[PDB]
């Protein structure tokens, strides 16, 4: 399956995933493609901040869906 | 000074605010028009998540700046 | 010419540049490849934080050089 | 509590410090062993630039955390 992850700038990252892939797995793929730590990553879908332990299928994220990458830095 | 906020539905609402207003203060104004409690809200600006304690000016939120309201649960 | 930009994670971004390319031009290429705003980008080379208006040749950045991408968020 | 700092030369030096110490306070200790003034220093940790006002604990700098000292000019 294939989903898209959009960055502030507008860059779109395309990832090959499975409906059962957790958000944790996706953050791992984002660290591979963006060099950003899963702890620093924040994923948004339909205005909801996703939880790492839930799978894409748990959030009804279908083929071609777009997620938004937000940054969460410990203290700044 | 008025700022904008893209809400959960996607509809942009307008908020009145001062350069000096903790994000917590802003979330409270968003609870008035939206119903969602501050601790249950998450504000984003310039691609990052804003802390409840920091002030609107600490992030350099200007004139007609637009924020994104997401649901953290 | 070709230089490398390393991220915290260890990801390496490869960019085609010219010795006369400013740091500003490189940050532009990083926004293209990483979706991160030049204002949020901080470039390091040899332990020195580079200035956007200077060219690579001004910092003796040769072929294959490695720069480190650091983040600078306004207030956090 | 002791923290590490990769200096300009690349040599890692060791600093004694408290969970509560503004970054400014840390830069001062780095000026002692390095010679570079605080305003002329730039500290990085977990890929980001740390602010002079924020405290070492606000960034969750623990046990044997390692920072990078760069020259901002």
């Amino acid at each position: 399956m294939q989903i898209f992850v959009k960055t502030l700038t507008g860059k779109t990252i395309t990832l090959e995933v499975e409906p059962s892939d957790t958000i944790e797995n996706v953050k791992a793929k984002i660290q591979d493609k963006e060099g950003i730590p899963p702890d620093q990553q924040r994923l948004i879908f339909a205005g909801k901040q996703l939880e790492d332990g839930r799978t894409l299928s748990d959030y009804n994220i279908q083929k071609e869906s777009t997620l938004h990458l937000v940054l969460r830095l410990r203290g700044g």
